[PDB]
Order: structure tokens, then sequence, then C-alpha cells
């Protein structure tokens, strides 16, 4: 929704993933 | 919702905040 | 998509604070 767009929920979760299983 | 929507954010923003610092 | 964000949520806060010895 809006909320996920106006916040960059997607891009944040997907660098969050690559820090996290990446290490 | 706005439950949902907050539980979210800070989720995502406690996990940055731990990864990241 | 709200359902695959909070999803993701979850795995990643198992991943971190999960202990290793459960499999």
């Amino acid at each position: 929704g809006s909320m996920a767009t106006n916040f960059d929920i997607l891009k944040r979760l997907s660098n969050l993933e690559k820090h996290v299983f990446g290490s």
C-alpha cells in the first residue's frame, strides 16, 4: 500500500536480508 | 491498517538499528 | 503484499535471534 511506498519498505527489507543472510 | 503498518515499521526499523547501528 | 512483508520480517527475526540449536 501507500505506507510501503512512502517508507521504501521493499528496498529496505531487501537490503536487510542481504546483510543478515549474506553475513 | 495503522496497526499492521505500525508493526511493520517498528519491526523493520528496530532490525535496521540492530544490524546497522 | 503486507503479508509477504510480515513473513519476511518474521524470517529475519528468527534468523538473527533464534537459537541455532533448533532444527
